[PDB]
């Protein structure tokens, strides 16, 4: 897989965000991870750390996996990184996102994230608490 540019255009929610890629406008929903809605527990949580890591990069890239690029809804599907520091992951780590849609050839980082999520229920962060 490779990193790609993009920049910021907003924020949304913990799991989603507006960048421009390629110079277009596009809504980008996280790989393999599934943020509470911002009206459920945690949901506000989720948002807010979300939106302060990627307001806070000086760089945002994404990386798409091996399939799927776009889902049903238009959404980019990617993994996003934030001065070279996953969003996914990162998210998963704090007990703010649980490892979920794991869709075969769409799953490269899935042990990656499975053993972050690991580490968030042992420490009870968040969710897990
Ligand atoms: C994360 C992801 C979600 N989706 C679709 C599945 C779910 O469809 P449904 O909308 O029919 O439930 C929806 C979940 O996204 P959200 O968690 O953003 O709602 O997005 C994919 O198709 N591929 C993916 O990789
Ligand atoms: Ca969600």
């Amino acid at each position: 897989l490779h990193k790609e540019p993009a920049t910021l255009i907003k924020a949304i929610d913990g799991d989603t965000a507006k960048l421009m890629y390629k110079g277009q406008p596009m809504t980008f929903r996280l790989l393999l991870v599934d943020t509470p809605e911002f009206n459920e527990k945690y949901g506000p949580e989720a948002s807010a750390f979300t939106k302060k890591m990627v307001e806070n990069a000086k760089k945002i890239e994404v990386e798409f996996d091996k399939g799927q690029r776009t889902d049903k809804y238009g959404r980019g599907l990617a993994y996003k990184y934030a001065d070279g520091k996953m969003v996914n992951e990162a998210l998963v780590r704090q007990g703010l996102a649980k490892v979920a849609y794991v869709y075969k050839g769409n799953n490269t980082h899935e042990q990656l994230l499975r053993k972050a999520e690991a580490q968030a229920k042992k420490e009870k962060l968040n969710i897990w608490s």
